[PDB]
């Protein structure tokens, strides 16, 4: 079919940022090809039929950023609530303040530690390694929170989530979490955050709203690309699906994690009194439980029912959609081969690669969007509007 | 010009300055604000601690919050607000507790996680020890509401320190100030809008007094200057926000108030307690709370190696003390009744209105004081100033 100026594979925040930018800022005709039956990638939301409560289909999505560029951009498509994310950690039958801060320290060690007292305590317990010298997840984690807290709140959660030796996981995984010596327990440390007032799916649909954008759901790129590109040969492609799958796993399989969920409607108005409860112990199969009513107190939610979602992690087999890049040293070697294939495909077939799946990177929503805005301004727009090379100067 | 005052306002706290600003800017009236202290703002006055430069509140820590959008929109004319949300922690038997009482405190104190339903059931059954109807005092009523363990831990001795009044003889609404939750929400206030003034309270207050039609007299006692000022401006009403009993020479007796003492101290550490306010719920320390002011403004560049803290002590307001909180004994409410009659008669004969915390013997938060002043303005003072309407009501 035609006519299109640009193809985008995948309708997550990366793909839709590209589509919206090309359509509105250049007046380009965009075709977005989505294999799932819905838009939005893993950020897709939908109502639970019984309660009418909006659920994040793939587990809680919390938006946060310190990038004002991004904040201004996304506010063109949605309003945000004043929500600030806080997570509690269940360990040995007790709910703990989390992440690292004077709350967690005083609870776990059984009495109040002042900022200076806590700094001294953790410094002793972390002394087996300095943070600068840390070379993997386990080392970095211990260097920041100390061995006792590492063993209680990090080690077993990480084992459930990754089922991978912590000495072979990336150090940057732990630096996602704030590390504090105050009573501050905000899960993020960014300037801006909140939840979309009308929900994620509305926000995503608003990004795809321009008349120059066409979205085709339930369509696999690899089934339709040859005839699509033949009819529109000038159009480049932005691919946001799994990187290894694009090349038919020719350089080996990257390790990914996937998730399963159990959604349950309960006959109580409030199951756990907080949106997300982490379960840090090996004795329960799920990593955390989401209770979505707490994300939108402003809505007309029932007061005698609630929807919760248990989250279970496992390896992405060949049958599964991947959710998390694992990035072991072995993975990173396979990734290097795929990055080489990707750059070749960009030069030859005018296919760009982006997003969590397209680049095998642990990307939050705001980082995917920043990345797409950059790709559009610096690489794609000059190609589309002056015929500049996708192999940039 | 100067003088030819249309309105006298006694006191330059948030109530008085709201009145003065509204009369000036909305009605074009000339206002004289008479203030006995050497600065405006009443107890909300802020200033920098000299050694650290950190902005402190010498008359007590002040946290702004409101659920009234009209009040919010009004105060934002004079200041911007940070995104600060107040949280308080409670020190008991050497441990820091999440506070106010919610799933955090419940889980910490009772030693395991309680779900919303489990916590509701727990509190209900412990509270069942005493029937609220049969409660003979503060202690029994507190127990009948939250149960004996929570009462004996976080309310009993803290209440004893701050009021030194029989808990059975204190207003029930006092505890209503704290939100009560079966969630993990520990945001101290329940109000829609809050934050700290970006340039501090004193700048906010100065902006309220900025209109050229407002003249302010500092270091001036209304009772020293009123006769000749009113003789020169006989038509001008008076909005009095000083002490109600002092106004009438304590003729009906003296109203009971609590006062606070403060000890400001600069410490050679960048962070003393990692949070703005720590309550001390136990009898083994004499102060009720410690404030650490750097945490009121994280957005500012404060010293990395010093901090200013302020210990708070509560006692009876003796004759030379500043009154902070009304005690409201039955003898007090009776004394108040007599003064309320005096006040109404004075409104009728002398065109004096009584307002604010001191003027009405009523504790008032800032947002309450501002709302009260806006209401007085709309219903009583502005129609009087604009149309000659009567100041007499109810
Ligand atoms: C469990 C989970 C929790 C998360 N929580 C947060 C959070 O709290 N805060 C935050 O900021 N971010 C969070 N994220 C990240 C977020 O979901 C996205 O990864 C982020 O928005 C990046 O989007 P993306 O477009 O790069 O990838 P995706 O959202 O995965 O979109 C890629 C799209 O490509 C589609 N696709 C794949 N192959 C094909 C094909 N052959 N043909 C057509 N379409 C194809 C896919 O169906 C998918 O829709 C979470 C992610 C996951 C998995
Ligand atoms: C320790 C303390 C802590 C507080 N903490 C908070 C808080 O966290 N959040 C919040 O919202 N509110 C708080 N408040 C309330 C806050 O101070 C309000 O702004 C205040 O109640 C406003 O009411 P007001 O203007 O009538 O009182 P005031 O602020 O007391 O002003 C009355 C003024 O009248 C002056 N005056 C009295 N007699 C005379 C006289 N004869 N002649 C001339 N002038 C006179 C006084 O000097 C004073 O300046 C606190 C109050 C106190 C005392
Ligand atoms: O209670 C927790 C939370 C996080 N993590 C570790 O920190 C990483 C990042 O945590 P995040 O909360 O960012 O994970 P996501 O929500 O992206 O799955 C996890 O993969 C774990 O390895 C942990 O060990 N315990
Ligand atoms: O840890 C606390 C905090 C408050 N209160 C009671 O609740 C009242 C209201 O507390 P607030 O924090 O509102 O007091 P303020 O800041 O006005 O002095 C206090 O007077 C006490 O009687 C208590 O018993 N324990």
């Amino acid at each position: 079919t035609g006519n299109f100026d640009l193809f985008v594979v995948g309708s997550g925040f990366f793909g839709l940022t590209i589509a919206e930018r090309a359509a509105t800022q250049l007046g380009k005709r965009v075709l977005v090809i989505e294999r799932r039956p819905h838009i939005g990638g893993n950020a897709y939301s939908e109502p639970e039929p019984e309660t009418g409560i909006e659920v994040h289909k793939y587990g809680a999505h919390l938006f946060h950023t310190s990038n004002k560029r991004v904040w201004d951009y996304v506010r063109q498509f949605t309003d945000f609530t004043g929500y600030q994310h806080r997570v509690f950690a269940m360990h040995n039958g007790q709910a703990y303040q989390f992440p690292m801060g004077l709350g967690l320290v005083s609870q776990f060690f059984g009495r109040y530690f002042s900022p200076d007292e806590a700094r001294a305590l953790i410094a002793e317990q972390a002394s087996e390694i300095d943070t600068k010298d840390a070379k993997n997840f386990e080392e970095k984690a211990i260097s920041l929170v100390g061995r006792p807290l590492y063993e209680a709140f990090i080690k077993h959660y990480t084992a459930k989530q990754w089922q991978t030796d912590p000495k072979d996981l990336p150090a940057s995984n732990i630096t996602r979490l704030p590390v504090r010596y105050t009573f501050d327990n905000r899960y993020f440390n960014d300037t801006y955050e909140g939840l979309p007032v009308e929900g994620y799916t509305k926000w995503l649909e608003n990004m795809a709203a321009d008349e120059r954008i066409e979205v085709r759901l339930d369509t696999d790129w690899f089934d339709v690309r040859d005839d699509l590109r033949a009819a529109n040969p000038d159009a480049p492609v932005v691919y946001t699906g799994p990187l290894d799958r694009y090349f038919d796993y020719a350089e080996g399989r990257l390790g990914w994690r996937t998730l399963d969920f159990e959604l349950e409607v309960l006959e109580t108005g409030d199951f756990q009194g907080t949106p997300v409860m982490n379960y840090n112990d090996l004795d329960v199969p799920y990593t955390r439980i989401h209770e979505f009513r707490h994300f939108h107190p402003e809505r007309t939610y029932p007061t005698d029912k609630t929807v919760i979602m248990r989250e279970y992690s496992r390896f992405a087999d060949n049958d599964d959609e991947p959710y998390y890049p694992i990035n072991t040293e072995a993975d990173r070697a396979v990734l290097a081969a795929y990055r080489a294939r990707a750059k070749a495909e960009t030069a030859s077939a005018k296919v760009l690669f982006g997003g969590r799946l397209g680049t095998y990177q642990y990307l939050d929503m705001h980082m995917a969007i920043a990345s797409a805005l950059s790709m559009f301004d610096n690489v794609l727009a000059p190609h589309l509007s002056e015929g500049a090379s996708l192999v940039t100067e």
